């Protein structure tokens, strides 16, 4: 069944494999709720939201449901506070003592829990010193009112801060076969310090000089992965997912899906085994960017007049 | 100098070239003044701004500064309420009657005026029919708190209906020699209910999967329009602005830059003329897209985490 692992060093134990809540919102709820029994029937009892996700967090009102009608003593919940402020090209961070509070108050109740297992910083604050932050989050633990605490997309000098204040639980960034920068530097700090890592692969969808947008030789390179995956008794999806899963005993991704069938093939990603020489092919297959951390992405824009309809009366 | 225009048939009149004030707060503010009154010594009158730009409506405030230095009986101001919430890949728009005098007399007190020239519609709200809002601007109009009413991105039947409960004097929308959706039923509808046409051209940054980004045979395009500039005695910056000017005496761009050179240039492409056959030579020269409103876009992403630092102690 689903194997268990220690993340970081406090006592925190999750499903190898864990589950992203925010594609729930983007539709309908009981669906919704359907794919998380779901997926804690197949073992999966880790289980990542945050206060923005939705509308007026209707993504962790969502998740407060499902845990409802499941064992909530089962089950590992990761929220996060933070973004302050999604504007047209940029996002506000906000991590003052008293935010901190209130989100994290604010996430209790709309989860309907008396209690948060792991509680992110979701962005780094880039105006107050991260002890301050931490302090708080230090508090929190002590009242109970969150077990462990996490960072989202920090750099190592507030890594090395956060963690001197409290002890870090968790790093949630992106890393996969595609995106590998935090290789170099980031990751050997965790296994310095004993901090769990929770990989995502952020879905492709954004919002490009005002409009909607979704992501759309090189095919060599495709027919390189589905190759390797055919070998390996699995499809490229899943490859990736085992490259990830095969990083390390403390890297434990979130992958998220609307459907129940993309659940089921994630979790078939547990099965699949790789030697040292299996990934390093796969990790060849897959060029590396050519600048650190930027990479390239083709979207595709729609206009916002189309549909900019309204109800007649 | 500066060609003057009735926009719309209300009895607003403004330069033919507009200035958007958007970029000027992504950056220091007494530049951004000094490249509003640059603007205003070159002839344009017309400065469009909105409550979403900025932090706070920093962007109104800048604008209410450099009016303060300005002769503001002679400005045209255009500025915009709607745009409730960004979020990660979508916009949440509010048109309630109470939200269109809040956010009016709000923006009222961070430009310091009296009076708003041309107060927009500047997303349409889905669930409230236009009549609605439209009643509310009406009233604003009625009560001397702004002169002219526009919309913005909006669709044939909600353009219809809102002209039907209060005339609208001008249209906002994305239209240049690469983007001409608007050709086949958004303008011959301007031009038959007499209402002016505001084109622009959104700055290209965004954010995609949660990473900030901006937009980066084909080359053989570059050449024909670059060979057309040259031929027409100005740069291909100017030349596409020059084919949006020449679309009809009811069109008014509202090209922005944070630079006085980049002004300069677009003030320049008032000298260039054009005939009948020149305008169809240049837009024979750029594709249409293939579908209707999407477009393809290449952008870069960077990483969160690099610059997520915080302030020592």
């Amino acid at each position: 069944h689903m194997p268990r692992v220690k993340l970081g060093t406090q006592g925190l134990e999750v499903s190898k494999l864990g589950f992203g809540c925010m594609g729930l919102s983007g539709l309908p709820e009981e669906q919704g709720i359907a794919v998380i029994k779901e997926a804690f029937n197949c073992g999966i009892t880790f289980f990542d939201t945050s206060d923005i996700y939705g509308e007026n967090g209707s993504n962790e009102e969502l998740l407060g449901k499902a845990l409802k009608q499941l064992p909530r003593e089962k089950i590992q919940v990761g929220t996060k506070f933070g973004i302050h402020e999604i504007g047209f090209s940029g996002v506000k961070a906000k991590g003052t003592p008293d935010y901190v509070r209130s989100c994290c108050e604010a996430s209790l109740k709309r989860l309907d829990v008396d209690y948060i297992d792991l509680f992110y910083i979701h962005r780094i604050d880039t105006t107050v010193p991260i002890e301050i932050t931490m302090g708080e989050l230090k508090k929190l633990v002590e009242e109970g009112k969150i077990k462990y605490v996490g960072l989202s997309e920090a750099s190592p000098d507030t890594i090395r801060r956060a963690h001197a204040v409290h002890p870090v639980t968790a790093l949630q960034i992106e890393y996969s076969l595609w995106t590998r920068d935090i290789e170099d530097e980031i990751v050997p700090l965790c296994r310095q310090l004993g901090i769990g890592i929770v990989p995502y692969s952020p879905i492709g969808r954004g919002l490009f000089a005002g409009k909607a947008i979704k992501e759309s030789k090189n095919k060599q390179i495709y027919y390189r992965i589905e190759a390797l995956s055919q070998k390996h008794g699995c499809t490229p999806v899943q490859l990736a997912l085992a490259w990830v899963l095969h990083q390390g005993e403390d890297v434990v991704p979130i992958p998220g899906t609307t459907k129940i069938k993309n659940l089921h093939n994630n979790v078939g990603a547990l099965k699949v085994k790789l030697t040292k020489e299996d990934l390093k092919e796969i990790s060849d297959a897959v060029p590396l960017d050519e600048v650190a951390g930027e990479s390239i992405h083709e979207v595709i824009a729609v206009t916002n007049w189309k549909f900019a309809n309204t109800p007649p009366l």
